[PDB]
């Protein structure tokens, strides 16, 4: 299927070892690196806090992202919510009315306390995703009606109820209700193929707002919206070469079908890369999306032996090591070289001395010469550290100078460091195979540009091109040179060196495995720049102070993961090519894996951002608050799979205060529906009066009303009550304003109680301001309690600053044989608390404007239409039919 | 945590006055505690580390 795998001659053909892939290196890596972290802590005396090391179940977690794409933030309803509703009383032609949304605002979270810092957050975003998650309908296929020939509504597709106002009201205004009822009209419903329901009615502002928020949302997100979307995945396929059907998508859209699309593919890539401490997290998701199955291939067995007659059989060099085969403990490091070579900069390797393995010596002096040409220490990054890189050249100089045929001359320089001779009789340097990090001068990457830019990628903050040892993955589908000048200068010196120190019979055996090595570094570059290129790589600005902070030993954010393989495991992955089969299973599902926790992360930076302000802004409710509160609190109230990648290297117990404070400066969002949705709800909330939570709380000593009536029906007919909320707040002169700081040592000092007497006996006003509180509305008809009554703003164990209130209303019924001196003691029933909201929640308005609140332009879809999501089909593979200009 | 600073426990300091606290008057002991709350955590820098 591919131009590359047809193997003519019978040179690349050779017995396969064993197998690898994606979604098994994914599970392997995490092993060792958290089983090195569990061994370093099991023999030394080690004092940190506990923390578990459980290997997540990757497989499980890229599974439940892509069953996030199917939720709907929004719903289909046929009748609004309630919204508003009627109280009778003894009057009639006069009532009040109740904003029922107020009443649902009142129990939605805790009693905000002035002691749990942590349940104040999560009583806000309890009520923001309440605001959200009512206020997000479509309202498809109203119920309508016929009279007089034009279309009038339903009245209950109208948010008023009055249904218990009818058996008291007279007749008169009977009919003078029914003309408004008759008068919802639907607008231009007498005209067919409207395909639309447009009618007015009543619905609270903060609900209201959430609803143009997402009507003018599929006013202007559709076709072209999905044109760049799919334009783009067809860049990404046209660089990772994948096949395509026959068929191609049709900008059809059908008369009765409205789409709705949530997600947007081009992705800021900049927002996988600001959490913090996920170098890790991301380097594991980028071997379970993109690493394709294949098989490690050995080189043909008659590259060694040549056989002549029956008897007569050349023998290689290394005829005992050829012959061996990797334990079950050495095949799982050889999976980690290659896991090394594939990532270039981000893990490194080492030595792992181990005093239980006895082996050849021969062994070690062979593996410093494959170490010194399959490596790369060069200019540009590093695949082995300066420890390991330094165990080399001693390798290589300890196999230097073990000769054992006839000795040639040598001549050592002034120096004690290794490789420091002139070896052989022609007096080869050999002081340039020392390794030298700056230039490289040793393994590859000598006289090569191992990192090449020639294109702008679709992923822009990968743009570099991994090319080893100079070769470019086109050298198998049209070769430059001949099949024996394929030759590179880092490889080309070791053997005219290895000639000059007597060891011409192990020349021949590197130099006839020059073509075999040069294909396996030629698939690598097939793998790197071409599969292994999401977002979850490594951006440039990473990638290229990679080195030059390793040299330096400064910190650094990207760290690179140092792992641990063994001497033999230096000579068994040379014999070995891991020539991919198959690509990888959810390769076509990954870029919408990686939008949907790109947008996951967006919605979280923004509640974390109106959150930390708080303190600024209400500084005495939060005394004792730190920002690992609303980072405990939002990810609460969170999907569990987006935690469950944020989590991969179990970073969630290493972060520090000023880390976390760092993420929510950060400017980087990824805009879709739940964002546009979600920052619309954070607006209607900058007030917190439509949160029932209010600071301007007062207390004032005032008699309970006792009308002296002379007028039973007058008395009847007004509709008097009684309430504790004001319709304004009193002067800012007259009044006394405490706050937390005065009131609590007032307390302590014993005259909290008889300083604040000495303001309810000169008839003043004092504001207890500063904090927030829980407000509930009440209603009752005889005698409320004491706690309603004389009910206090605070309260004692030493003082409750922020003890929660109530608006009680009474409603005064009369009986006909009531005395005007009944009502009326001779000692009042004072009343204290007055609290003041500034919002029309409960208006006593007489029925001659009950309906008057019906001014609310809903905008309703007919049933002939259909609703349906297009996200889950914005899959890699499929093709357009008009191409993007 | 106070005030968004950082202050210290009353017991990582080297007093123990855990018995005259209940005999100390009410007026001193809110004042004992705003005492308390004076001792803060600076940040350190020890070979480039928090």
């Amino acid at each position: 299927q591919r131009p590359e795998r047809i193997k003519t001659t019978p040179y690349l053909e050779g017995d396969v070892l064993s197998s690898d892939s994606g979604p098994l290196l994914s599970v392997f890596a995490l092993q060792e690196i958290m089983q090195k972290v569990r061994q370093v802590q099991a023999d030394y005396m080690t004092a940190t806090r506990e923390v578990d090391f459980t290997v997540p179940d990757v497989q499980k977690i890229l599974d439940d992202i892509k069953a996030l794409a199917a939720e709907q933030v929004y719903k289909i309803v046929k009748v609004p919510s309630i919204s508003f509703r009627h109280i009778v009383m003894q009057s009639r032609d006069r009532v009040l009315r109740v904003d029922t949304y107020y009443e649902e605002m009142s129990q939605v979270g805790d009693v905000i306390t002035e002691d749990e810092p942590e349940k104040f957050y999560s009583t806000i975003i309890k009520k923001v995703r309440f605001i959200r998650g009512k206020g997000s309908f479509i309202l498809h296929d109203i119920p309508t009606r016929d009279h007089r020939g034009m279309e009038v509504a339903e009245p209950e597709v109208l948010g008023v109820e009055f249904k218990n106002v009818l058996p008291v009201l007279t007749a008169e205004h009977r009919a003078m209700i029914q003309n408004a009822l008759d008068g919802s009209i639907i607008e231009n419903g007498n005209v067919a193929t409207r395909d639309v329901d447009v009618f007015i009615g009543a619905c609270s502002e903060p609900v209201y707002r959430i609803y143009n928020r997402l009507q003018g949302y599929i006013e202007a997100v559709q076709l072209q919206e999905l044109r760049n979307s799919i334009g783009w995945l067809e860049r990404l396929g046209h660089r990772k070469r994948i096949t395509y059907s026959q068929e191609v998508l049709t900008d059809f859209r059908r008369q009765d079908t409205i789409w709705v699309l949530a997600l947007q593919l081009p992705v800021n890539p900049q927002v996988v890369w600001d959490v913090p401490r996920s170098s890790i997290a991301n380097l594991i998701m980028n071997i379970a999306t993109c690493l394709p199955t294949g098989e490690y291939i050995a080189p043909n067995p008659r590259i060694s032996s040549i056989t002549l007659t029956q008897r007569i059989t050349t023998t290689g060099p290394f005829a005992i090591l050829t012959g061996s085969t990797p334990t079950a403990q050495q095949l799982n490091d050889v999976r980690k070289i290659y896991l090394a070579l594939m990532f270039p900069g981000q893990i490194i390797l080492d030595l792992k001395i181990d005093p239980g393995e006895r082996m050849d010596p021969a062994v070690r002096m062979v593996a410093g010469v494959v170490g010194h040409l399959l490596f790369t220490a060069g200019g540009r990054f590093t695949n082995l550290t300066q420890n390991m890189a330094r165990q080399l050249d001693i390798a290589l100089n300890d196999y230097l100078l073990y000769m054992y045929n006839t000795r040639v001359q040598v001549n050592y320089g002034p120096t004690g460091e290794p490789l420091d001779f002139q070896i052989g009789r022609n007096q080869y340097d050999c002081n340039v195979f020392r390794a030298d990090f700056a230039t490289g001068t040793g393994y590859n990457g000598w006289a090569t540009i191992d990192v090449e830019y020639r294109e702008p990628a679709p992923y822009v903050h990968a743009q570099r091109y991994i090319r080893y040892c100079g070769i470019d993955s086109r050298e198998l589908i049209n070769p430059t040179t001949y099949g024996i000048g394929m030759t590179y200068h880092c490889y080309n010196e070791m053997l005219r060196m290895l000639v000059a120190a007597g060891k011409d019979s192990e020349a021949a055996y590197f130099r006839s495995m020059l073509p075999f090595h040069m294909v396996r570094f030629a698939r690598i570059n097939q793998i790197i720049n071409e599969d292994l290129h999401s977002v979850f790589s490594l951006p440039d600005d990473m990638f290229n102070a990679l080195l030059p902070d390793l040299i330096a030993g400064a910190h650094q954010n990207a760290d690179p993961v140092v792992l641990d393989v063994s001497w033999i495991s230096l000579w068994f992955a040379f014999n070995r090519s891991f020539e991919p089969t198959h690509r990888n299973e959810m390769l076509e599902v990954a870029p919408l894996i990686e939008s949907v926790y790109a947008s996951e992360l967006s919605v979280m930076k923004v509640d974390m951002r109106h959150l930390s302000l708080m303190q600024r802004r209400f500084p005495d409710v939060l005394i004792q608050a730190r920002p690992s509160h609303f980072w405990k609190a939002v990810l609460n109230d969170s999907p569990e799979a987006v935690k469950a990648v944020m989590n991969l290297s179990h970073s969630h117990n290493f972060i520090n205060i000023r880390d976390m404070m760092r993420w929510v400066m950060l400017p980087s969002l990824q805009p879709s529906l739940k964002l546009a949705l979600e920052e619309e709800a954070w607006a209607a909330a900058n007030d917190f009066e439509d949160l029932m939570l209010t600071d301007q709380v007062y207390m004032h000593r005032d008699m309970l009303p006792e009308p002296r009536l002379d007028d039973i029906e007058r008395f009847r007919q007004e509709g008097f009550y009684y309430t504790n909320m004001l319709e304004a707040p009193p002067e800012i002169d007259r009044v006394v304003q405490y706050t937390y700081e005065i009131a609590r040592l007032q307390a302590n000092m014993g005259q909290f109680r008889a300083a604040l007497r000495r303001i309810m006996d000169d008839d003043d006003w004092v504001r207890f301001g500063g904090v927030l509180r829980t407000v509930r509305v009440k209603f009752y008809d005889a005698r409320p309690p004491d706690d309603v009554l004389q009910g206090l703003p605070f309260s004692y164990d030493t003082i409750k600053y922020a003890t929660e209130t109530t608006i009680f209303y009474l409603i005064y019924n009369v009986e006909f044989s009531n005395t005007p001196d009944s009502l009326v003691l001779i000692n009042p029933t004072y009343t204290m608390t007055k609290v003041f909201i500034n919002k029309r929640i409960v208006e006593r308005v007489r029925v001659g404007q009950i309906l008057a609140v019906l001014n609310r332009r809903f905008v309703a879809y007919k049933g002939k239409m259909r609703i349906m999501d297009i996200t889950q089909s914005l899959k890699m593979g499929t093709k357009l039919a008009a191409p993007t200009v």
